[PDB]
C-alpha cells in the first residue's frame, strides 16, 4: 500500500526504483523519509510531504543547499534533483552517520567509540566547518536566510532569552550566568558565517576512517555565530573533544578568537533557550517538561 504509493509518486517524477529495496524510516511530522535504489543501483533518499506549503517552507533550506553544492569541495550535502510540492529526492550521500538515534533506548547507536574518538574525526570536522563557515553567501543574488552581523547575533541571543523568560521564567542563577555572558564584550566573536545549525552525530556522515565527508538536514542553516556548530562536539565528547575541534578549525584558517572555547561553553549553557522555543512551536508535551527542567524553574 505505502510501497505502491512510493512507486507511483516516484514514477510521476521520472524516478524508477527497485521495489525490493524500498525502506521506510520512522516518524514524520513534516516529511516521511524513504530509502530506495534506482534501477542502476544508485541509492536515493525520498522525502514524502505530510504538510501543506512545501515549497515556501523549504525555500530558505534549498538556498542553503544551493550554496553548499556550489562552493563546498570537502564535504557533500543533499542535492535535491527532484524538488516539487509532491516529492523531494536526492542521491544518498557517501558514508554513514557517526551515530543514529534509536528511540527505543533514548540514545545513539554509535559508529565510533565516544570514549576513544579517532583524531581524524575532529580534524576532518574542523576542516569541514572551516570550509562551510567561509562560504561567501553574499555572492548570491537572493538570500532569505536569517543573516546576522556579529552585533546582531549577540542582540538576537539577548532578545531570545528575554522572550523565553517572559513565557517560562528562568532560574535566577541561570539567568545571571546568561546575562554575564551577554555582557562580556571580549567573549563575543567579531565574524559570523553560514552555519549548518544542527550538527550532531545523526547528521554527520563519516567514511571508514571516521573522516567527515558530508552533512545532512540543513533546515536550521543561517548566517550567524559559528559557535553553534561546535556545541554537539562539546556535549558528546566533553572539553577534550571541543578543544580538538577548535584546534583543527583554527589551524586550517577558520575564524578564531581567544575566548572561543569559553564562549562556546556559555552558548551550551544557553541551550535551554532553544529547547524552550522548540517546546513552544511544536506543542509536544515531552519537550515542554524538558524545557522547564532545563530552564531551572
Ligand atoms: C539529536 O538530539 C538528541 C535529542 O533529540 C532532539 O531533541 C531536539 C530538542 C529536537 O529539536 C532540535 C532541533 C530544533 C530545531 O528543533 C531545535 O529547536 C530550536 O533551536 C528552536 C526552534 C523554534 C527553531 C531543538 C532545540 O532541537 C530534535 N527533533 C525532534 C527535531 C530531536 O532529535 P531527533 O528528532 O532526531 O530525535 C534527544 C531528545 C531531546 O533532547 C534524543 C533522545 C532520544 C534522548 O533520550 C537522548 C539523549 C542523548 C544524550 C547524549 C548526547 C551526546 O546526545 C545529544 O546531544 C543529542 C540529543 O540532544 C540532546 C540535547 O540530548
Ligand atoms: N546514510 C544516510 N542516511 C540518511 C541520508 N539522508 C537521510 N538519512 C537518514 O534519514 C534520517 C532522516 O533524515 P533527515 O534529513 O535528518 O530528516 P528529519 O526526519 O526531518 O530530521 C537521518 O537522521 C538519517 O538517519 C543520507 O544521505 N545518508
Ligand atoms: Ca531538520
Ligand atoms: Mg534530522
Amino acid at each position: 500500500k505505502d510501497i505502491k504509493q512510493v512507486i507511483e509518486i516516484a514514477k510521476k517524477h521520472n524516478l524508477f526504483l527497485k521495489e525490493e529495496t524500498i525502506q521506510f524510516n520512522e516518524s514524520g511530522l513534516d516529511f516521511q523519509a524513504v530509502f530506495a535504489q534506482d534501477n542502476n543501483g544508485i541509492d536515493w533518499v525520498l522525502r514524502l510531504p505530510r504538510r501543506e506549503d512545501v515549497m515556501p517552507r523549504t525555500k530558505v533550506e534549498k538556498q542553503a543547499l544551493d550554496l553548499v553544492n556550489k562552493y563546498a569541495i570537502s564535504f557533500q550535502a543533499p542535492n535535491w534533483i527532484i524538488y516539487t510540492e509532491e516529492l523531494i529526492a536526492y542521491k544518498k550521500l557517501d558514508g554513514v552517520p557517526a551515530g543514529t538515534i534509536d528511540h527505543n533506548i533514548g540514545n545513539y547507536i554509535w559508529e565510533i567509540d565516544i570514549n576513544n574518538v579517532p583524531e581524524l574525526f575532529h580534524k576532518s570536522l574542523g576542516r569541514v566547518l572551516a570550509e562551510l563557515h567561509s562560504i561567501p553567501s553574499n555572492k548570491a543574488a537572493a538570500l532569505d536566510l536569517v543573516v546576522h552581523t556579529p552585533e546582531e547575533a549577540r542582540m538576537s541571543m539577548k532578545q531570545r532569552m528575554d522572550a523565553v523568560r517572559a513565557k517560562f521564567g528562568v532560574g535566577e542563577n541561570l539567568w545571571n550566568r546568561w546575562q554575564a555572558w551577554l555582557n562580556d564584550d571580549d567573549m563575543w566573536p567579531k565574524k559570523t558565517g553560514l552555519i549548518h545549525g544542527d550538527v550532531h552525530a545523526g547528521h554527520t556522515m563519516i567514511d571508514k576512517d571516521a573522516n567527515v565527508t558530508g552533512l545532512i538536514d540543513w533546515t536550521e542553516a543561517k548566517v550567524t555565530d559559528v559557535s553553534h556548530d561546535f556545541i554537539f562536539n562539546y556535549r558528546a565528547f566533553g572539553e577534550e573533544g571541543l578543544e580538538a575541534l577548535i584546534l583543527a578549525y583554527k589551524e586550517i584558517g577558520g575564524y578564531y578568537w581567544p575566548k572561543m572555547k569559553e564562549h562556546i561553553i556559555e552558548l551550551n549553557a544557553a541551550y535551554p533557550v532553544s529547547i524552550a522555543e522548540f517546546a513552544l512551536v511544536s506543542g509536544i508535551e515531552e519537550y515542554e517538561q524538558m524545557a522547564k527542567e532545563a530552564l531551572e524553574v
